[PDB]
């Protein structure tokens, strides 16, 4: 299968990208350089990751070296929760553009549906430890995202961590100008997301699967938690196909018509993770992997469960 998926803005998005959350700033420049050298054409970024300057150094060097042309890259970033105010969206986008050393983004996402009080802190707290919300809703933030398209700063806009009712809310927005192109959500064999994926795809919204390997480097990992990479059933499917477990975990969402964004800063794994276009999981393999769902989340935004727009109380 094909390397890119067509978005509802008419542009094509590479189905494999490199994730950068937790990629240390002293390692991510080489990670992105290696990724581009071995074929990656999509990098998933965010201001909250604090490493966009270093990602940008790599992008700029590979453009300067003429390893790739800008039109061949698909660079994604995300608007942090403390910038949901309509007067802050442009500046947030522009800071990301300046750090990534880009004149446009291919895709800019609302990182979470939850808006927080603006300020220096990414998670502003009250004296009791609750995250302080913003009163700006998802629809006014969306209008501000639409303006970025109309100013040439971004080619596509989308959402991330939106539940089905929140997707619907955008789709039903009075005066909607641009539909979301993408909803980026956690998705892997333990969180298969069957209901939300079907909804989004039925509406022409492409889904990107994050944490496809189960984010073994997440900072809140516990010994007892389920581990995709170590799951012998998944290992068995990998062995049958003469591939690694990670390669199965990456190919899985691809065959669901998803985009997938595994993260690594290890050169060998960056290359490994890209060598997924030369085998096929059977339908039986796909059904089997889907059967491992247990509604287990890496990213539950646990500090924000009272926020009015917290996404994960809703079944989907
Ligand atoms: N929109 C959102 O809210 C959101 C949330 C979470 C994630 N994301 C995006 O999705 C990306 C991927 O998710 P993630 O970073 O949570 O986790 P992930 O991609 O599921 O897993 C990354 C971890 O797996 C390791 N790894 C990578 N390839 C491997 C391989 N072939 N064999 C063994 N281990 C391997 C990495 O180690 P090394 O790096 O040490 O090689 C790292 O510890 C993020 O980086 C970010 O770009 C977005
Ligand atoms: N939630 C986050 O995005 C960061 C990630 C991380 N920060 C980072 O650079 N790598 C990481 O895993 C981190 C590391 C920690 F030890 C504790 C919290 C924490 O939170």
């Amino acid at each position: 299968m094909a390397s890119r998926i067509l978005l509802n803005n008419g542009a094509k998005m590479p189905i494999l990208g490199l994730g950068t959350w937790k990629s240390p700033p002293g390692q991510v420049t080489e990670a992105v350089k290696v990724a581009i050298d071995v074929g990656y054409r999509h990098i998933d970024c965010a201001h909250v990751y604090q490493n966009e300057n270093e990602v940008g150094v790599a992008i700029q060097e590979k453009l300067r070296e003429q390893v790739v042309k800008r039109e061949e890259l698909f660079i994604v970033s995300k608007l942090w929760c403390t910038y949901h105010e309509k007067g802050l969206v442009k500046g947030a986008c522009q800071k990301t553009l300046s750090d990534l050393k880009l004149d446009y983004l291919d895709l800019y996402l609302i990182h979470w549906p939850t808006g927080f009080k603006p300020g220096k802190e990414f998670f502003p707290l009250d004296e009791s430890g609750n995250v302080v919300p913003s009163d700006t809703n998802i629809l006014d933030t969306w209008a501000a995202m639409e303006e970025l398209v109309d100013e040439g700063l971004v080619k596509a806009i989308g959402i991330s961590n939106f539940n089905h009712l929140q997707v619907e809310m955008i789709l039903n927005k009075p005066g909607l100008k641009y539909k979301p192109a993408v909803n980026q959500i956690e998705c892997h064999p333990y969180l298969t997301q069957e209901k939300l994926i079907q909804y989004c795809q039925s509406k022409g919204i492409v889904v990107t699967a994050y944490s496809p390997l189960g984010s073994p480097d997440r900072p809140w990992a516990k010994p007892e938690d389920p581990s995709l990479l170590e799951d012998p059933r998944i290992k068995a499917i990998a062995a049958k196909h003469n591939k690694t477990t990670a390669q199965v975990l990456i190919r899985f969402p691809m065959q669901r018509n998803l985009v997938v964004i595994p993260k690594s800063v290890t050169p060998e794994r960056i290359a490994e993770n890209f060598k997924v276009f030369d085998f096929e999981l059977s339908s039986q393999d796909m059904t089997t992997l889907l059967s491992y769902n247990r509604n287990w989340r890496v990213c539950a935004l646990l500090s924000c469960t009272s926020h009015k727009d917290y996404p994960f109380h809703e079944e989907f």
